[PDB]
Protein backbone atom coordinates (compact mmCIF):
# COMPACT_ATOMS: atom_id res chain seq x y z
CA UNK A 1 0.00 0.00 0.00
CA UNK A 2 0.85 3.74 -0.96
CA UNK A 3 2.29 5.66 2.51
CA UNK A 4 1.33 8.75 1.92
CA UNK A 5 1.81 10.08 5.49
CA UNK A 6 5.55 9.43 4.73
CA UNK A 7 5.47 11.10 0.69
CA UNK A 8 6.80 14.62 0.69
CA UNK A 9 3.53 16.62 -0.36
CA UNK A 10 5.02 18.39 -3.44
CA UNK A 11 5.58 15.42 -5.18
CA UNK A 12 1.71 13.92 -5.51
CA UNK A 13 -0.44 17.06 -4.53
CA UNK A 14 1.97 20.27 -5.17
CA UNK A 15 2.44 23.14 -2.39
CA UNK A 16 -0.59 24.99 -3.19
CA UNK A 17 0.75 28.22 -2.03
CA UNK A 18 1.35 31.86 -4.09
CA UNK A 19 5.03 32.14 -3.38
CA UNK A 20 7.32 29.66 -3.59
CA UNK A 21 11.19 29.43 -2.94
CA UNK A 22 13.68 27.12 -4.57
CA UNK A 23 16.79 27.61 -1.77
CA UNK A 24 20.00 25.79 -3.57
CA UNK A 25 22.66 25.01 -0.96
CA UNK A 26 25.85 22.71 -0.32
CA UNK A 27 26.44 21.25 2.53
CA UNK A 28 29.46 22.45 4.64
CA UNK A 29 29.80 20.11 7.82
CA UNK A 30 27.59 16.79 7.89
CA UNK A 31 28.13 16.41 11.23
CA UNK A 32 26.33 19.69 12.43
CA UNK A 33 24.30 19.10 9.51
CA UNK A 34 22.52 15.89 10.27
CA UNK A 35 22.02 17.34 13.25
CA UNK A 36 19.74 19.81 12.53
CA UNK A 37 18.65 18.25 9.56
CA UNK A 38 16.60 15.66 12.06
CA UNK A 39 16.01 18.40 14.28
CA UNK A 40 14.92 21.33 12.58
CA UNK A 41 13.38 20.56 8.96
CA UNK A 42 12.50 17.06 9.49
CA UNK A 43 9.60 18.27 11.91
CA UNK A 44 8.01 20.66 9.71
CA UNK A 45 8.34 18.55 6.26
CA UNK A 46 5.17 18.78 4.53
CA UNK A 47 4.08 15.18 3.73
CA UNK A 48 0.87 14.41 1.03
CA UNK A 49 -1.21 13.51 3.72
CA UNK A 50 -1.03 16.76 5.12
CA UNK A 51 -0.92 18.75 1.92
CA UNK A 52 -4.36 17.21 0.97
CA UNK A 53 -6.24 18.42 3.99
CA UNK A 54 -7.78 21.90 4.13
CA UNK A 55 -7.70 22.07 8.13
CA UNK A 56 -4.13 20.83 7.97
CA UNK A 57 -1.88 23.80 5.33
CA UNK A 58 0.88 24.54 7.19
CA UNK A 59 1.67 28.89 7.20
CA UNK A 60 4.98 27.30 5.17
CA UNK A 61 5.03 24.31 3.41
CA UNK A 62 8.63 22.98 3.09
CA UNK A 63 9.73 19.96 1.03
CA UNK A 64 13.88 19.01 0.88
CA UNK A 65 16.00 17.29 -2.09
CA UNK A 66 19.22 15.92 -2.44
CA UNK A 67 21.49 16.01 -5.44
CA UNK A 68 23.89 13.12 -5.55
CA UNK A 69 26.85 15.13 -4.22
CA UNK A 70 24.64 15.82 -1.39
CA UNK A 71 24.05 12.64 -0.62
CA UNK A 72 27.55 11.73 -0.78
CA UNK A 73 28.52 14.48 1.43
CA UNK A 74 25.90 13.27 4.06
CA UNK A 75 28.06 9.90 3.98
CA UNK A 76 25.20 7.91 1.93
CA UNK A 77 27.15 6.05 -0.78
CA UNK A 78 24.17 3.91 -1.85
CA UNK A 79 23.06 3.57 -5.35
CA UNK A 80 19.40 4.89 -5.92
CA UNK A 81 19.30 2.91 -8.81
CA UNK A 82 19.60 5.62 -11.38
CA UNK A 83 22.76 6.37 -13.40
CA UNK A 84 21.04 10.19 -14.76
CA UNK A 85 20.54 11.12 -11.15
CA UNK A 86 23.95 9.93 -9.90
CA UNK A 87 25.73 11.55 -13.03
CA UNK A 88 24.16 15.39 -12.27
CA UNK A 89 22.26 17.15 -14.87
CA UNK A 90 24.88 19.16 -16.30
CA UNK A 91 26.40 15.65 -17.31
CA UNK A 92 22.95 15.30 -18.98
CA UNK A 93 22.92 18.67 -20.92
CA UNK A 94 24.35 17.17 -24.20
CA UNK A 95 21.29 14.49 -24.42
CA UNK A 96 19.05 17.60 -24.81
CA UNK A 97 21.10 19.71 -27.31
CA UNK A 98 22.02 22.35 -24.80
CA UNK A 99 25.07 23.70 -23.42
CA UNK A 100 26.14 24.68 -19.88
CA UNK A 101 27.99 27.32 -21.26
CA UNK A 102 24.22 28.71 -20.92
CA UNK A 103 23.47 27.76 -17.65
CA UNK A 104 23.25 29.69 -14.72
CA UNK A 105 26.75 28.80 -13.23
CA UNK A 106 25.54 27.31 -10.08
CA UNK A 107 23.91 24.96 -12.40
CA UNK A 108 27.00 23.94 -14.16
CA UNK A 109 29.01 21.76 -12.09
CA UNK A 110 27.96 19.35 -9.11
CA UNK A 111 28.62 21.83 -6.17
CA UNK A 112 24.71 21.93 -5.36
CA UNK A 113 24.04 19.51 -2.30
CA UNK A 114 20.07 19.79 -2.33
CA UNK A 115 17.42 22.10 -2.76
CA UNK A 116 14.98 23.15 0.29
CA UNK A 117 11.15 23.74 -1.41
CA UNK A 118 9.76 26.55 0.54
CA UNK A 119 5.81 27.56 0.01
CA UNK A 120 3.68 30.04 1.46
CA UNK A 121 0.79 32.44 0.84
CA UNK A 122 3.55 35.27 1.22
CA UNK A 123 7.39 35.76 0.39
CA UNK A 124 7.69 37.55 4.64
CA UNK A 125 7.01 33.99 5.91
CA UNK A 126 9.35 31.90 3.38
CA UNK A 127 12.10 34.59 4.34
CA UNK A 128 11.37 33.83 8.16
CA UNK A 129 11.63 30.21 7.74
CA UNK A 130 15.01 30.74 6.24
CA UNK A 131 16.55 33.03 8.08
CA UNK A 132 15.39 30.26 10.68
CA UNK A 133 17.27 27.33 9.01
CA UNK A 134 20.30 29.84 7.95
CA UNK A 135 20.79 30.51 11.99
CA UNK A 136 19.98 26.95 13.27
CA UNK A 137 22.06 25.02 10.86
CA UNK A 138 25.08 28.23 11.24
CA UNK A 139 27.40 27.91 7.97
CA UNK A 140 26.94 23.99 7.90
CA UNK A 141 24.58 25.00 5.34
CA UNK A 142 25.01 27.10 2.46
CA UNK A 143 23.27 28.72 -0.09
CA UNK A 144 24.65 28.78 -3.62
CA UNK A 145 21.46 30.05 -5.06
CA UNK A 146 17.82 30.84 -5.39
CA UNK A 147 14.91 31.61 -7.89
CA UNK A 148 11.48 33.09 -6.47
CA UNK A 149 8.16 31.89 -8.41
CA UNK A 150 4.80 32.73 -7.77
CA UNK A 151 1.53 31.72 -9.01
CA UNK A 152 0.52 34.85 -12.05
CA UNK A 153 -2.00 37.31 -10.44
CA UNK A 154 -5.73 37.06 -10.81
CA UNK A 155 -7.14 35.51 -13.99
CA UNK A 156 -4.25 33.88 -14.74
CA UNK A 157 -3.88 31.86 -11.40
CA UNK A 158 -2.56 29.30 -12.67
CA UNK A 159 -1.18 29.73 -15.94
CA UNK A 160 2.16 29.53 -16.99
CA UNK A 161 4.07 33.02 -18.46
CA UNK A 162 2.65 32.16 -22.17
CA UNK A 163 -1.48 32.33 -20.82
CA UNK A 164 -2.03 28.86 -21.01
CA UNK A 165 -3.68 27.42 -17.96
CA UNK A 166 -1.35 24.95 -16.90
CA UNK A 167 -1.09 21.77 -14.23
CA UNK A 168 -4.39 20.26 -15.98
CA UNK A 169 -3.33 16.34 -16.88
CA UNK A 170 -1.09 14.75 -14.74
CA UNK A 171 -0.94 10.62 -14.38
CA UNK A 172 -3.84 9.02 -12.11
CA UNK A 173 -1.48 6.75 -9.11
CA UNK A 174 -4.20 3.24 -9.15
CA UNK A 175 -5.09 2.84 -5.84
CA UNK A 176 -4.15 6.80 -4.85
CA UNK A 177 -6.06 9.28 -7.55
CA UNK A 178 -9.37 8.48 -8.33
CA UNK A 179 -9.23 9.13 -12.37
CA UNK A 180 -10.75 11.56 -14.41
CA UNK A 181 -12.50 11.26 -18.05
CA UNK A 182 -9.27 10.47 -20.24
CA UNK A 183 -6.53 10.17 -17.85
CA UNK A 184 -3.60 7.81 -17.93
CA UNK A 185 -3.92 5.68 -15.22
CA UNK A 186 -0.56 4.29 -13.56
CA UNK A 187 1.02 2.02 -11.56
CA UNK A 188 2.60 4.59 -8.40
CA UNK A 189 6.02 2.78 -8.36
CA UNK A 190 6.08 5.05 -12.07
CA UNK A 191 6.27 8.37 -9.32
CA UNK A 192 7.45 6.61 -6.26
CA UNK A 193 10.81 4.96 -5.73
CA UNK A 194 10.25 1.51 -4.29
CA UNK A 195 6.26 1.62 -4.67
CA UNK A 196 3.97 -0.94 -6.20
CA UNK A 197 6.04 -1.67 -9.89
CA UNK A 198 8.77 0.13 -9.24
CA UNK A 199 10.89 -2.40 -11.60
CA UNK A 200 14.64 -1.20 -9.85
CA UNK A 201 15.76 -1.73 -6.40
CA UNK A 202 16.08 0.78 -4.53
CA UNK A 203 17.52 1.15 -1.02
CA UNK A 204 15.22 0.62 2.05
CA UNK A 205 15.28 3.63 3.19
CA UNK A 206 14.32 5.22 -0.12
CA UNK A 207 11.37 4.05 -0.34
CA UNK A 208 8.86 6.71 -0.75
CA UNK A 209 10.69 9.03 -2.46
CA UNK A 210 11.04 9.88 -5.98
CA UNK A 211 13.37 12.26 -8.47
CA UNK A 212 13.14 15.46 -8.82
CA UNK A 213 14.05 17.27 -12.05
CA UNK A 214 14.53 20.92 -11.73
CA UNK A 215 14.51 23.05 -14.87
CA UNK A 216 14.54 26.98 -14.88
CA UNK A 217 13.19 28.05 -18.00
CA UNK A 218 13.08 31.27 -19.45
CA UNK A 219 10.41 32.48 -21.80
CA UNK A 220 10.49 34.89 -24.21
CA UNK A 221 6.48 35.95 -23.76
CA UNK A 222 6.48 39.47 -26.05
CA UNK A 223 8.64 37.52 -28.66
CA UNK A 224 6.16 34.33 -28.67
CA UNK A 225 3.00 36.70 -28.80
CA UNK A 226 4.59 38.91 -31.75
CA UNK A 227 5.33 35.90 -33.55
CA UNK A 228 1.59 34.26 -33.40
CA UNK A 229 0.47 37.48 -34.73
CA UNK A 230 3.25 37.28 -37.63
CA UNK A 231 2.49 33.97 -38.60
CA UNK A 232 -1.21 33.55 -38.38
CA UNK A 233 -3.02 31.72 -40.84
CA UNK A 234 -5.54 33.12 -43.08
CA UNK A 235 -8.96 33.00 -41.80
CA UNK A 236 -12.08 35.09 -41.36
CA UNK A 237 -11.89 36.11 -37.84
CA UNK A 238 -9.46 38.49 -36.32
CA UNK A 239 -5.87 38.65 -36.77
CA UNK A 240 -5.84 37.52 -32.90
CA UNK A 241 -7.99 35.12 -33.15
CA UNK A 242 -5.99 33.50 -35.83
CA UNK A 243 -2.56 34.28 -33.78
CA UNK A 244 -4.43 32.50 -30.82
CA UNK A 245 -5.42 28.96 -32.95
CA UNK A 246 -1.70 29.10 -33.95
CA UNK A 247 -0.54 29.00 -29.89
CA UNK A 248 -3.21 26.43 -29.12
CA UNK A 249 -2.13 24.53 -32.45
CA UNK A 250 1.24 24.34 -30.76
CA UNK A 251 0.32 23.85 -27.17
CA UNK A 252 -2.43 20.99 -27.53
CA UNK A 253 -4.62 23.21 -26.10
CA UNK A 254 -6.28 26.54 -25.76
CA UNK A 255 -5.10 28.95 -23.42
CA UNK A 256 -8.58 28.30 -21.30
CA UNK A 257 -7.38 24.81 -20.94
CA UNK A 258 -9.27 23.43 -23.66
CA UNK A 259 -8.06 20.55 -25.87
CA UNK A 260 -7.57 21.35 -29.48
CA UNK A 261 -8.47 17.38 -29.75
CA UNK A 262 -12.11 18.22 -29.11
CA UNK A 263 -12.00 21.92 -29.99
CA UNK A 264 -10.01 22.06 -33.15
CA UNK A 265 -10.62 25.61 -34.88
CA UNK A 266 -11.89 27.58 -31.41
CA UNK A 267 -11.68 27.77 -27.94
CA UNK A 268 -14.49 26.83 -25.62
CA UNK A 269 -13.53 27.78 -22.35
CA UNK A 270 -16.32 26.38 -20.62
CA UNK A 271 -15.46 22.99 -21.75
CA UNK A 272 -11.20 24.24 -20.78
CA UNK A 273 -12.56 25.01 -17.38
CA UNK A 274 -14.33 21.39 -16.66
CA UNK A 275 -11.84 18.60 -15.35
CA UNK A 276 -14.16 16.16 -15.99
CA UNK A 277 -13.90 16.80 -20.16
CA UNK A 278 -10.81 18.42 -20.62
CA UNK A 279 -8.91 15.39 -20.76
CA UNK A 280 -10.96 13.57 -22.31
CA UNK A 281 -9.29 12.56 -25.70
CA UNK A 282 -6.90 10.01 -27.09
CA UNK A 283 -6.11 11.37 -30.37
CA UNK A 284 -8.09 9.24 -32.39
CA UNK A 285 -11.24 9.98 -34.69
CA UNK A 286 -12.88 7.13 -36.48
CA UNK A 287 -13.19 8.00 -39.91
CA UNK A 288 -9.36 9.46 -39.92
CA UNK A 289 -6.54 7.71 -40.33
CA UNK A 290 -4.11 8.47 -36.93
CA UNK A 291 -1.23 8.19 -38.57
CA UNK A 292 -1.69 11.07 -41.11
CA UNK A 293 -4.51 13.38 -39.66
CA UNK A 294 -3.15 16.88 -38.10
CA UNK A 295 -6.72 18.22 -38.57
CA UNK A 296 -7.14 17.72 -34.74
CA UNK A 297 -4.48 18.29 -33.52
CA UNK A 298 -0.64 18.91 -34.83
CA UNK A 299 1.41 15.49 -34.35
CA UNK A 300 4.20 18.22 -33.35
CA UNK A 301 1.59 19.97 -30.47
CA UNK A 302 3.72 19.68 -27.12
CA UNK A 303 1.40 17.81 -25.42
CA UNK A 304 1.05 15.53 -28.03
CA UNK A 305 4.69 15.27 -27.86
CA UNK A 306 5.03 14.88 -23.85
CA UNK A 307 1.58 11.98 -23.58
CA UNK A 308 1.54 10.56 -26.74
CA UNK A 309 -1.79 8.70 -25.90
CA UNK A 310 -3.16 6.62 -29.11
CA UNK A 311 0.29 7.80 -30.79
CA UNK A 312 1.89 4.84 -28.97
CA UNK A 313 -0.67 2.41 -29.32
CA UNK A 314 -3.58 1.54 -26.59
CA UNK A 315 -7.27 2.34 -26.67
CA UNK A 316 -8.58 4.14 -29.08
CA UNK A 317 -11.32 5.56 -26.88
CA UNK A 318 -11.05 7.14 -23.73
CA UNK A 319 -8.93 6.66 -21.39
CA UNK A 320 -5.84 5.81 -23.05
CA UNK A 321 -2.95 3.98 -21.14
CA UNK A 322 -0.43 3.89 -23.32
CA UNK A 323 3.40 4.51 -22.46
CA UNK A 324 2.15 4.83 -18.59
CA UNK A 325 6.06 4.33 -17.60
CA UNK A 326 6.81 7.50 -19.88
CA UNK A 327 4.18 9.79 -17.06
CA UNK A 328 5.76 12.99 -15.08
CA UNK A 329 4.19 14.36 -12.27
CA UNK A 330 4.13 18.00 -12.69
CA UNK A 331 4.96 20.81 -10.15
CA UNK A 332 6.32 24.19 -12.16
CA UNK A 333 5.62 27.19 -11.27
CA UNK A 334 6.28 30.67 -12.64
CA UNK A 335 8.81 32.84 -11.84
CA UNK A 336 10.08 36.68 -12.71
CA UNK A 337 8.02 39.73 -12.84
CA UNK A 338 4.74 40.04 -15.34
CA UNK A 339 5.86 41.19 -19.24
CA UNK A 340 5.87 44.82 -18.94
CA UNK A 341 4.02 47.93 -20.64
CA UNK A 342 6.93 48.55 -22.79
CA UNK A 343 8.50 45.02 -23.15
CA UNK A 344 4.99 44.15 -24.74
CA UNK A 345 5.09 47.25 -27.17
CA UNK A 346 8.69 47.00 -28.43
CA UNK A 347 8.01 43.03 -28.54
CA UNK A 348 11.20 42.73 -26.42
CA UNK A 349 12.12 40.84 -23.38
CA UNK A 350 14.17 42.95 -21.25
CA UNK A 351 13.50 41.06 -18.16
CA UNK A 352 13.99 36.90 -17.57
CA UNK A 353 11.02 35.48 -16.79
CA UNK A 354 9.52 31.61 -17.13
CA UNK A 355 8.89 28.32 -15.63
CA UNK A 356 10.39 26.84 -12.70
CA UNK A 357 9.88 23.82 -14.00
CA UNK A 358 9.56 20.43 -11.68
CA UNK A 359 9.03 16.97 -13.01
CA UNK A 360 8.43 13.93 -10.49
CA UNK A 361 9.56 10.39 -11.67
CA UNK A 362 10.94 7.09 -10.30
CA UNK A 363 13.12 6.67 -13.16
CA UNK A 364 14.76 10.24 -14.94
CA UNK A 365 15.12 7.70 -18.29
CA UNK A 366 11.69 7.57 -18.29
CA UNK A 367 10.51 10.45 -17.46
CA UNK A 368 11.81 14.00 -17.41
CA UNK A 369 14.69 12.53 -19.71
CA UNK A 370 12.78 10.49 -22.36
CA UNK A 371 9.95 13.55 -23.04
CA UNK A 372 12.95 15.87 -23.73
CA UNK A 373 15.25 13.74 -25.76
CA UNK A 374 12.73 10.79 -27.17
CA UNK A 375 9.96 12.85 -27.98
CA UNK A 376 10.51 16.84 -27.87
CA UNK A 377 14.15 17.38 -29.45
CA UNK A 378 12.84 14.47 -32.31
CA UNK A 379 11.62 15.18 -35.50
CA UNK A 380 10.50 11.67 -36.02
CA UNK A 381 8.76 11.17 -33.06
CA UNK A 382 5.89 10.24 -32.66
CA UNK A 383 6.61 6.81 -34.63
CA UNK A 384 4.69 5.72 -37.95
CA UNK A 385 3.46 8.78 -38.94
CA UNK A 386 2.77 9.70 -42.67
CA UNK A 387 5.01 12.14 -43.31
CA UNK A 388 7.43 10.81 -40.46
CA UNK A 389 9.01 13.85 -40.28
CA UNK A 390 6.82 15.56 -37.11
CA UNK A 391 9.08 17.81 -36.37
CA UNK A 392 9.94 19.35 -33.23
CA UNK A 393 7.88 20.28 -30.13
CA UNK A 394 7.39 24.12 -30.48
CA UNK A 395 7.35 24.77 -27.30
CA UNK A 396 10.39 23.12 -25.48
CA UNK A 397 12.26 21.31 -28.82
CA UNK A 398 15.61 21.89 -29.04
CA UNK A 399 18.36 21.89 -31.36
CA UNK A 400 21.63 23.33 -29.81
CA UNK A 401 20.06 27.19 -30.36
CA UNK A 402 19.24 27.44 -34.04
CA UNK A 403 15.48 27.27 -35.27
CA UNK A 404 12.98 24.41 -34.59
CA UNK A 405 11.92 22.97 -38.07
CA UNK A 406 7.79 21.75 -36.86
CA UNK A 407 5.49 20.13 -38.74
CA UNK A 408 1.93 19.94 -39.06
CA UNK A 409 1.02 23.33 -37.17
CA UNK A 410 -0.68 25.00 -40.34
CA UNK A 411 -4.72 23.44 -40.35
CA UNK A 412 -4.63 24.54 -44.30
CA UNK A 413 -1.85 22.04 -45.28
CA UNK A 414 -0.38 19.74 -42.95
CA UNK A 415 2.90 19.54 -44.98
CA UNK A 416 3.41 23.33 -44.35
CA UNK A 417 6.91 23.74 -42.05
CA UNK A 418 7.19 26.27 -40.09
CA UNK A 419 11.08 27.41 -38.93
CA UNK A 420 10.36 28.50 -35.13
CA UNK A 421 12.92 30.55 -32.99
CA UNK A 422 12.94 29.17 -29.47
CA UNK A 423 10.98 30.65 -27.05
CA UNK A 424 12.06 28.67 -24.17
CA UNK A 425 15.61 28.73 -22.96
CA UNK A 426 17.13 26.27 -20.71
CA UNK A 427 19.28 28.50 -17.98
CA UNK A 428 19.78 24.77 -16.17
CA UNK A 429 19.36 22.49 -13.41
CA UNK A 430 19.83 19.63 -11.67
CA UNK A 431 18.52 16.20 -10.61
CA UNK A 432 17.46 15.58 -6.71
CA UNK A 433 15.85 12.98 -5.15
CA UNK A 434 13.10 13.86 -2.60
CA UNK A 435 13.34 11.30 0.08
CA UNK A 436 10.62 9.75 2.00
CA UNK A 437 10.34 11.60 5.55
CA UNK A 438 11.32 8.98 7.92
CA UNK A 439 14.77 9.31 6.00
CA UNK A 440 15.34 13.21 6.68
CA UNK A 441 15.31 12.51 10.59
CA UNK A 442 16.16 8.75 10.04
CA UNK A 443 19.21 7.45 7.62
CA UNK A 444 20.55 10.91 6.34
CA UNK A 445 21.06 12.58 9.78
CA UNK A 446 22.73 9.11 10.66
C1 LIG B 1 8.51 26.76 -20.12
C2 LIG B 1 8.35 25.49 -20.51
C3 LIG B 1 6.99 24.80 -20.56
C4 LIG B 1 5.78 25.35 -20.77
C5 LIG B 1 5.42 26.83 -21.07
C6 LIG B 1 4.80 24.29 -20.72
C7 LIG B 1 3.44 24.41 -20.87
C8 LIG B 1 2.52 23.40 -20.83
C9 LIG B 1 1.10 23.56 -20.99
C10 LIG B 1 0.41 24.91 -21.22
C11 LIG B 1 0.53 22.35 -20.90
C12 LIG B 1 -0.96 22.03 -21.01
C13 LIG B 1 -1.59 21.93 -19.62
C14 LIG B 1 -1.76 20.50 -19.18
O1 LIG B 1 -2.11 19.68 -20.07
O2 LIG B 1 -1.63 20.21 -17.98
C15 LIG B 1 1.58 21.39 -20.64
C16 LIG B 1 1.43 20.04 -20.48
C17 LIG B 1 2.41 19.11 -20.24
N1 LIG B 1 3.78 19.38 -20.24
FE1 LIG B 1 4.65 21.21 -20.59
N2 LIG B 1 5.48 23.12 -20.45
C18 LIG B 1 6.82 23.38 -20.35
C19 LIG B 1 7.82 22.47 -20.11
C20 LIG B 1 7.67 21.11 -20.09
C21 LIG B 1 8.75 20.15 -20.07
C22 LIG B 1 10.24 20.54 -20.02
C23 LIG B 1 8.22 18.94 -20.07
C24 LIG B 1 8.91 17.58 -20.08
C25 LIG B 1 10.14 17.34 -20.56
C26 LIG B 1 6.77 19.09 -20.07
C27 LIG B 1 5.85 18.07 -20.00
C28 LIG B 1 4.47 18.21 -20.02
C29 LIG B 1 3.55 17.12 -19.84
C30 LIG B 1 3.82 15.65 -19.51
C31 LIG B 1 2.21 17.72 -20.00
C32 LIG B 1 0.89 16.96 -19.91
C33 LIG B 1 0.64 16.12 -21.16
C34 LIG B 1 -0.58 15.25 -21.04
O3 LIG B 1 -0.69 14.51 -20.03
O4 LIG B 1 -1.45 15.31 -21.95
N3 LIG B 1 6.47 20.43 -20.12
N4 LIG B 1 2.77 22.06 -20.61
Amino acid sequence: SLNTIDIQGDILVGMHKQKQLFYFFAINDPATFKTHLASDIAPVVASVTQLSNVATQPLVALNIAFSNTGLLALGVTDNLGDSLFANGQAKDATSFKESTSSWVPQFAGTGIHGVIILASDTTDLIDQQVASIESTFGSSISKLSSLSASIRPGNEAGHEMFGFLDLIAQPAINGFNTPLPGQNIVDAGVIITGATNDPITRPSWAVGGSFLAFRQLEQLVPEFNKYLLDNAPAGSGSLQARADLLGARMVGRWKSGAPIDLTPTADDPALGADAQRNNNFTYSHAGFDLGSDQSHCPFSAHIRKTRPRADLGGSLTPPNLSAGANSIMRSGIPYGPEVTSAESASNTTTQERGLAFVAYQAQLSQGFHFLQQTSADNANFPPGKTPATVGLDPIIGQNNGQPRVVNGLLPSNSSASLSIPQFVVSHGGEYFFSPPISAIGGRLSA
